[PDB]
């Protein structure tokens, strides 16, 4: 059952936002070096497959350089039941987009704390103002929560508006989407890249974005940019089917 957490998440009362109800985001992964250091996020989309950002793998083209942590809440004191799995193969998106697939050495064990997120239908366009969630262990820029999994509820901004001069001035492609509060203060940041942007649809969470880049973090009029997952579903499915 993809997209359905067992520990229901909570809204807030990653820069800003709040600490996540522990294990309320069971698809969240921590992408780490062979040495145990968190540097990027990821999303479990199937027991053997993690979706992250291509730029997170810029340092090494070697699957051995990476490990995936599943089911955690703490970044340092990993809980005992935490699943730590090596990566066997890396798949960079073939058109140089900032998205990539990780095939794990062993299929993650599905538990109340480790659950895959659902994928959207091809070419779905998250509507303007849709409130979605981003999560990760990234920088907090003095906002509390360092070391614990944080979340933020952000409104999507349609590309036509996001590309205006007042915002990102034509930098955003159709294969990306924008999200964030234009007054600033709450945003994903370095360390959250490759992590999920999920939207609640009917009764479950759908992976709609991959945290990619931005002009800084939580700055006014500077929403974050995310890879538009719906434009890569067909490629993702082909990779999982043929590998
Ligand atoms: N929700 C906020 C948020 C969450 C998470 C993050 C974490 N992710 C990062 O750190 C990314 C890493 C990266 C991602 C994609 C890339 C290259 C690098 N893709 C290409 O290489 C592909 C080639 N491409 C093609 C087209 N491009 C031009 C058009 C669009 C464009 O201009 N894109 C852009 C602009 C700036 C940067 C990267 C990309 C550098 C840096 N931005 S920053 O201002 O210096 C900064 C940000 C945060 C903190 C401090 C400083 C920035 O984000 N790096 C140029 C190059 C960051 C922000």
């Amino acid at each position: 059952d993809c997209g359905k957490p067992q520990v229901e998440p909570k809204k807030c009362p990653v820069v800003g936002g709040c600490v996540a109800h522990p294990h309320s985001w069971p698809w969240q992964v921590s992408l780490r070096t062979r040495f145990g250091m968190h540097f990027c996020g990821g999303t479990l989309i199937s027991p053997e497959w993690v979706l992250t950002a291509a730029h997170c793998l810029e340092k090494s083209p070697r699957p051995s350089s990476y490990k995936v942590i599943l089911g955690a809440h703490q970044e340092v004191n990993l809980e005992p039941h935490v699943q730590e799995i090596e990566v066997s193969r890396l798949f960079l998106e073939p058109t140089r987009k900032d998205i990539a697939l990780l095939k794990l050495s062993s299929p993650a064990v599905i538990t109340d704390k480790v659950i895959p997120a659902c994928l959207p239908s091809p070419n779905y366009v998250v509507a303007d103002r849709t409130e979605c969630f981003i999560t990760g262990w990234g920088e907090t820029q003095g906002t509390f929560g360092a070391g614990l999994l944080k979340e933020a509820q952000l409104p999507v901004i349609e590309n036509k508006v996001c590309n205006r001069y007042e915002f990102l001035n034509g930098r955003v492609q159709s294969t990306e989407l924008c999200a964030g509060h234009l007054a600033g203060g709450t945003d994903s940041c370095q360390g959250d890249a490759g992590g999920p942007l999920v939207c609640f649809e009917k009764d479950k969470y759908i992976l709609q974005g991959v945290t990619s880049w931005g002009l800084g973090c939580a700055r006014p009029n500077k929403p974050g940019v995310y890879v538009r997952v719906s434009r890569f579903v067909t490629w993702i499915e082909g990779v999982m089917r043929n590998n």
